[PDB]
């Protein structure tokens, strides 16, 4: 049986890295299976930063760049878990691909600081935090329609009634980042205030608010890509020119290939289209509207040598359990091969599920602790797709280990079944292999080859090859 992630022995689960600026804040809450309670602690932890033994949180600032190693240690009353973290200060963040929760889907132009709050909570208790998201994001309607008269955005004070800063405070307090919307135009999206010709004085205001990431939209801007790029550059200039480290994703739909720009302007992702849909198939450039999950994995497959640590192609968020909700879906199997996909393509883990009433199901998916390590792998390789056959795929993932995480994925709406043979891909060590299915090794085999059976819409995994 899996162990659930609050009961067994200790486990430090991933990310096993972490960028951050010189001279800006610095909050990192250890994500940790196992039973409470929980005591933590660490060995070399750079002078600047402490570590709450009670909460699991690293907090305060570091001043000089460079690579710091850091021994973790977490024990309850069944054990101990001892794991290394390095901590990078320097211009790199983002050292993993960013986890967490995205507003707009559960309640669009209805948040407020409650339901924020709430959302905060419920990650807490769920499992969601300890298995690393992190980031929480407010999307659009923060703001209101117009910029005050007195060159500032205008906080929403019927929903945030004390402000975004309150919020933030009570993230922080509790190990998550904050993220905030705007657009590069005179209006965003919704229409509602955008931050054109106020780069500077938005992004000042977010630092003093302890926002930690910005998403940037561009709605009601000019097609022209120098001007996009021009656009983004400017802002990016003005998040760094803030006290804060702020994680910056860019949003204009891949129309413009951000893939090639948009890390070199400053942003850490990006997204390469048009917005995903709780659909398995659906062509949005087609037809318009919304892409199904299929569709997106057709524009990210040959994206890959874009991606990596501090720069991640966005396919969009995790529709993981949504069933046709909003505010008639996808199958379960689906869903897991959707989660499996995005953690083997190294992108943004961004829940747009409401994560305060999900079912066990859903969980079990979100919360897979060998498929975010191979989301989180410090190496940070968007895996290829090796091979797009008539009914499936088989993308592949080097690992910082040497070790190859291989995903053999049916499209297809009948079973179908996969050899997977030394001649399958290049550079495939049979050797050792890891199935991530039932979490068994087949270790010192004289079979070169792994019959792989597949349900309809299923993603199998692999780890092949033994460590370094």
């Amino acid at each position: 049986v899996v162990l659930k992630v609050f009961e067994g022995k200790p486990r430090i689960n991933s990310p096993h890295i972490i960028g951050n600026y010189p001279s800006t804040p610095f909050i990192f809450y250890i994500p940790t299976s196992g039973q409470r309670p929980m005591q933590w602690s660490a060995e070399k932890l750079p002078e600047g930063l402490e570590l709450d033994s009670k909460t699991g949180i690293i907090s305060g600032v570091m001043t000089s760049k460079g690579d710091y190693t850091v021994t973790l240690k977490a024990e309850n009353a069944l054990g101990v878990s001892v794991k290394q973290l390095v901590i990078r200060i320097g211009d790199e963040l983002l050292l993993t691909p960013p986890m967490g929760w995205n507003s707009w889907n559960t309640f669009g132009q209805h948040l407020t600081e409650e339901l924020v709050l709430q959302t905060a909570d419920a990650m807490i208790t769920n499992g969601m935090r300890d298995l690393g998201y992190s980031y929480i994001n407010i999307d659009d309607f923060w703001q209101l329609p117009e910029r005050g008269a007195d060159g500032h955005l205008q906080i929403d004070k019927t929903k945030f009634p004390r402000g975004i800063k309150y919020v933030a405070d009570y993230l922080h307090e509790r190990g998550f980042k904050l993220g905030i919307y705007s657009d590069a135009a005179e209006k965003t999206c919704g229409g509602v205030c955008g931050s054109y010709g106020y780069e500077e004085t938005d992004a000042k205001d977010f630092a003093s608010w302890g926002v930690d990431l910005l998403k940037y939209d561009y709605c009601n801007a000019p097609v022209d890509r120098v001007e996009a790029m021009e656009r983004y550059a400017k802002m990016g200039r003005a998040l760094r020119a803030t006290n804060r480290s702020i994680v910056y994703s860019v949003c204009e739909w891949g129309q413009r290939e951000p893939w090639k720009w948009a890390k070199q302007v400053g942003g850490h992702l990006w997204r390469v289209s048009g917005d995903i849909g709780d659909i398995w198939y659906r062509d949005g450039n087609r037809v318009g509207g919304l892409h199904g999950i299929l569709n997106i994995l057709e524009i990210n497959a040959p994206l890959s040598e874009y991606a990596g640590p501090s720069g991640w192609n966005d396919p969009d968020m995790l529709v993981v359990g949504i069933d046709g909700k909003s505010m008639e879906g996808c199958t379960q199997e689906q869903y897991k091969s959707h989660f499996s996909l995005w953690c083997m393509m190294a992108s943004p883990l961004l829940s747009g599920n409401d994560v305060r009433n999900m079912n066990d199901s859903t969980l079990k998916i979100l919360l897979d602790p060998d498929l975010i390590a191979i989301n989180q792998d410090v190496l940070g390789r968007q895996a290829e797709r090796s091979i797009r056959s008539d009914h499936y795929d088989i993308w592949v993932k080097p690992l910082a280990d040497g070790r190859k995480a291989v995903a053999c994925f049916n499209r297809a709406s009948s079973p179908q079944t996969v050899i997977l043979n030394e001649n399958t891909i290049a550079d495939l060590s049979f050797e050792q292999i890891y199935c991530l299915d039932n979490h068994l090794t087949k270790s010192g085999s004289d079979s070169k080859e792994l019959i792989v059976k597949l349900a309809p819409y299923q993603c199998k995994v692999y780890i092949f090859g033994k460590t370094d």
